């Protein structure tokens, strides 16, 4: 039978707290694993998300000088790379965020402000999330153009620490493309396809999501460009993805969904979409075969 799925945006209240791994549950190898102050801070953030209910303004956070410096370091280095690496759409929307949401080296944008910006641009909004959700619950947010979004900042000891999302990843990797109508439609349709789908189908949709939204490449005016958020917030892999050292295959959901999603290393392969519109068309054909 069909598993429960959210029927309206406020129904995400009922699954967004189904957290499998809380954000305060640091990995053994986490840079902050032995840092008690950081652990409390991570608790503070997880509790903010847990207490959030749809309709709430997303709580504003006073980031510490240390957190802001970490953001600044990440922001400054990535922005050197974006003009030669990022896709059309990303480069078009990034300056709008500097103008209206306070994206600057010395200021971490607030999720509420970013959410309000996205609502006007594409109907996308942000929901703070305590930690890891099932693929089903995470993707279901996208059906209502809701992006589940971490609010904490990576540990300052390693501004280059990438195997968990932090708010640097969300704001620099995800948000500029959620502001693009073609991409917002593509993302929403992943979520819509996932609603009430089989466990098998959800897993395949999650893998397609991974190799587009998180690690996707696209071809634009004959050039390979980056649109994956995991790449756009990782200085080293951003460079690697467009070097000659990377293996690239065309995006093709029936083949892409067989690919293992790697966590603690660079991906072994990247998938190239022709455009957001083509990727959307390919998913539509694919979802008919699994749902
Ligand atoms: C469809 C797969 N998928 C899922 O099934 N469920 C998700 O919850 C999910 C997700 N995908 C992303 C977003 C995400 C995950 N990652 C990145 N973005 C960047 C590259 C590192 C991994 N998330 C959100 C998310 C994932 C992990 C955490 C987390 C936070 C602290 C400690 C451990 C884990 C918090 C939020
Ligand atoms: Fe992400």
């Amino acid at each position: 039978s069909v598993p429960w799925f959210p029927k309206k945006i406020s129904d995400l209240d009922h699954c967004a707290n189904r957290v499998l791994m809380y954000g305060s549950e640091l990995d053994a190898d986490h840079p902050g694993f032995k840092d008690n102050v950081y652990r409390k801070r991570r608790k503070y953030f997880a509790d903010l998300a847990m207490n959030y209910k749809h309709g709430d303004p997303i709580p504003k956070v006073e980031f510490t000088e240390e957190e802001i410096k970490t953001w600044g370091t990440v922001f400054q280095e990535l922005n050197k790379l974006y003009p030669t690496h990022a896709c059309r759409e990303y480069l078009k929307n990034l300056p709008l965020l500097s103008k209206y949401c306070g994206y600057r080296e010395d200021n971490i944008p607030q999720l509420e402000d970013v959410s309000n910006f996205l609502k006007e641009r594409t109907g996308f909004s942000i929901r703070p999330v305590a930690g890891y959700l099932s693929p089903r619950d995470f993707l279901s947010g996208l059906a209502f153009r809701v992006f589940h979004c971490t609010q904490y900042v990576r540990h300052s000891s390693d501004p280059f620490y990438t195997p968990e999302p932090d708010t640097c990843h969300e704001l620099l990797g995800h948000v500029p493309l959620l502001a693009e109508p073609s991409f917002a439609q593509f993302s929403q349709e992943i979520g819509l396809a996932s609603l009430g789908a089989s466990e098998e189908a959800v897993q395949k949709l999650a893998t397609c999501y991974f190799f587009t939204v998180e690690f996707g490449l696209c071809k634009q005016d004959g050039q390979l460009r980056v649109f994956g958020a995991g790449l756009l917030s990782s200085i080293s892999e951003l460079k690697h993805a467009l070097s000659g050292h990377a293996k690239v295959k065309p995006f093709d959901p029936k083949i892409t969904c067989k690919q293992e999603c790697l966590i603690t290393t660079f991906q072994d392969v990247y998938f190239v979409s022709e455009s957001f519109e083509d990727a959307k068309e390919k998913m539509r054909e694919f979802t008919k075969t699994i749902k």
